């Protein structure tokens, strides 16, 4: 009897770049709410950090939640202070461009100053059905896209 929330998110792309989805779970008061979307054209990370955004943008009560994902972005990110580093220099490279996917960073930087989160980092679908069904969901949901994902940039 109750601790967080727990989350638990995929994202996944049909060619990168290609079609994607993502796939979340949220785990509230005894109920479980799942959410999915596929973008016509966007790319693998953008997939894996936007699973991690909506689920979290979902949360309208300051929450204690553990986050499992086992994508590598994230946790590049997220272990490596990207955000902490941005921030100070408003989310601008050195070389004084915008960081790449600064649309969704920006979106998961505003939700973390909502709640106290605790991510778990996961390698494998062995012994971890809900990321399995994230997977699931997500590579289903990429092979029907219904939005555009606006923020992908072409280019660089």
């Amino acid at each position: 009897m109750l601790k967080q929330v727990e989350i638990f998110t995929d994202g996944s792309c049909l060619g990168n770049p290609g079609p994607g989805g993502y796939g979340a779970i949220l785990r509230y008061r005894g109920r479980e709410k799942t959410f999915s979307a596929g973008y016509t054209r966007t790319t693998n990370n953008r997939m894996e950090l936007m699973a991690a955004i909506v689920a979290l943008e979902a949360l309208k009560e300051h929450c204690e939640v553990i986050l499992s994902t086992d994508s590598q972005y994230v946790r590049q990110g997220i272990t490596q202070g990207w955000i902490h580093n941005w921030k100070k220099r408003g989310w601008k490279t050195a070389d004084k461009k915008p960081v790449k996917n600064v649309d969704l960073w920006q979106r998961l930087d505003a939700a973390l100053g909502q709640h106290q989160i605790k991510w778990e980092w996961v390698k494998g679908h062995a012994g971890h059905p809900e990321n399995e069904r994230c997977d699931e969901l997500a590579r289903a949901a990429a092979m029907n896209p219904t939005l555009e994902d606006t923020g992908y940039q072409v280019e660089v």
